[PDB]
């Protein structure tokens, strides 16, 4: 969610300078509610990552299995081996 | 940038320090714009993730088109889907 | 650390509203330091994507591997150990 995130790290900015601009603890304040607004942004797309990631290992797995369809040499142990150990880090 | 990033979180376990030792308003705001540059070095290694996430999407689908090459094509069907599907998320 | 994430950050979610219920120097600085503890989770979270971006992209040089074995395109081939080696560098 990299658009996202971008728009969201610009309006940061944006209140921390406001916040210096004129301190105030409701200033503060107003500033921590926007960072944790801005951490949950990219807890969501770390989470979306990983996500992705195991789509990914998942068509991996899929090629390794045509891969020993036509023959693969039995280097293929190894590969799949791989898959399961991202599969568990995962 | 996971080194950076290393970097950049120990810089604010300290200015946490400094703060936690001597509190002060002008103490709390720079605590703040330092975890606003953490934030945006966190947005920029994102954003580097899925650029590299993206590229190995392209790979996978280099990849399968190989496979399809020297021969099975409901599979090559089943992969091409979860590639194309992934290349959407992202 | 996915799950840790959601954890870490509805603790923050809370101690916000606290804060905003009760503002004050300790309860702002209390809210500062869990913030940090949440980028310092963060960060283990990525430093872990990027890790296992690592081990795909040794997954795909294997596979690339096994696909010139049985006699993949070589063009082909050349082009996809390519990008496999611009990914490398850019981990």
């Amino acid at each position: 969610g990299t658009e996202d995130l971008k728009y969201s790290l610009e309006r940061l900015r944006e209140i921390l300078e406001r916040l210096e601009e004129n301190p105030s603890e409701k200033q503060i304040v107003e500033a921590i509610r926007a960072i944790v607004e801005n951490n949950a942004q990219i807890v969501e797309a770390i989470r979306a990552i990983v996500e992705i990631l195991a789509q990914i290992v998942e068509n991996n797995r899929a090629i390794i299995e045509a891969l020993e369809a036509i023959g693969g040499d039995q280097i293929l142990e190894e590969m799949k081996k791989q898959l399961k150990d991202l599969k568990r880090a995962l």
